[PDB]
């Protein structure tokens, strides 16, 4: 069977098939099974950002922990899923 995951966040910026969409609307019912997405993220000793691509499972899916759900206090720090790739 292939039940469908479950959108973990509800801002959640990933890159299907090389495109940046948001799983809270482009997965409103949660994500495919097998569906593959990248998290985008930020690198310290390169200065830049990039994707962490990722799998969906049966209702399942381990997000790539580099992500982060909000982490409140937003200071100067512009969000990976706003970075330009090192």
């Amino acid at each position: 069977t292939k039940a469908s995951c479950k959108l973990p966040v509800k801002k959640a910026t990933v890159v299907y098939q090389g495109e940046r969409v948001k799983i809270q609307e482009k997965f409103k019912n949660g994500m495919l099974h097998g569906d593959k997405v990248s998290f985008f993220c930020k690198n310290k000793e390169k200065k830049c950002s990039y994707t962490e691509d990722a799998q969906c499972i049966d209702g399942t899916i381990e997000v790539p922990k580099c992500f982060k759900e909000h982490s409140s206090l937003a200071f100067w720090k512009t969000d990976a899923s706003d970075v330009k790739p090192c």
